[PDB]
């Protein structure tokens, strides 16, 4: 089960992943200097990345408002008007979503950036900070291979790095939305490791990572390569 608020490595691995998924988009490069033009390819990055913070309810097509907000009480950030016009069901689509969202944004970049860590200041000194997340610029297998990290406190192998892989949260509970497409895991892949993961504890976790390697040897050792940075 996810975990409120979103601390700097959870927000800025949503950020990247989500760009990863659309790395051929005309407007990556507007993304990175927080600029959300009006077009399919950030329509769906913008869904995309309020997805995999955890702030859409795929049960009810809604934005948790509830969630965002706490986001801003927790940094200190005062909470920015027009949440009416986030709220409320959506009919799914990129489009809608990002029609919902995109003046809340546009009106409240800088607080944004702040609640979410999107400031370099802000995510490096939230790094420095908490020494027992992966730093940036460390690969997953490199940090979870020291201190013992893989046994996740028991007799697991892959405790950690199913963690910072995203294939189970926390709570060592699979993250259902996961998209691992483009590293040759079908969504019906994917979901057979969900489903095979009544098992407790970092197994849920060894279970996830042994299923996604034996059905694609090599996307985790892409997501590895990819993780110094996401
Ligand atoms: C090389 O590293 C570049 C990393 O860039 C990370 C910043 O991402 C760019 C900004 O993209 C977004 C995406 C979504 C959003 C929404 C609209 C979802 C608002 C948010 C993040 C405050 C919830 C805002 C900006």
């Amino acid at each position: 089960m996810w975990r409120y608020p979103r601390n700097a490595d959870q927000t800025f691995w949503a950020f990247r992943t989500c760009q990863r998924q659309s790395e051929g988009a005309k407007s990556l490069r507007e993304w990175y200097r927080w600029n959300l033009p009006n077009d399919e390819d950030t329509h769906c990055y913008v869904k995309c990345v309020w997805l995999h913070l955890g702030l859409y309810n795929e049960q009810n097509k809604s934005l948790r408002v509830d969630r965002i907000m706490e986001q801003f009480n927790s940094r200190s950030v005062a909470i920015p008007g027009g949440i009416n016009t986030i709220s409320g069901p959506t009919d799914g689509t990129c489009k809608d979503i990002y029609d919902k969202t995109i003046n809340f944004f546009n009106n409240n970049v800088n607080d944004l950036r702040t609640a979410f860590y999107g400031i370099k200041k802000l995510s490096d000194e939230w790094f420095t900070q908490n020494s027992n997340t992966k730093p940036k610029g460390t690969k997953i297998s490199d940090f979870c291979n020291a201190e013992n990290r893989e046994k996740g406190g028991a007799d697991c192998q892959h405790a950690c790095s199913a963690y910072y892989y995203r294939l189970v949260d926390e709570d060592n509970e699979p993250i259902h939305f996961r998209n691992l497409n483009i590293l040759g895991i079908t969504d019906e892949q994917f979901a057979s490791c969900v489903k095979a993961s009544n098992k407790q504890g970092c197994k849920v976790a060894d279970t996830m990572y042994n299923c996604v390697e034996k059905h694609n040897s090599q996307a985790l050792k892409i997501l590895d390569n990819q993780s110094p940075t996401y």
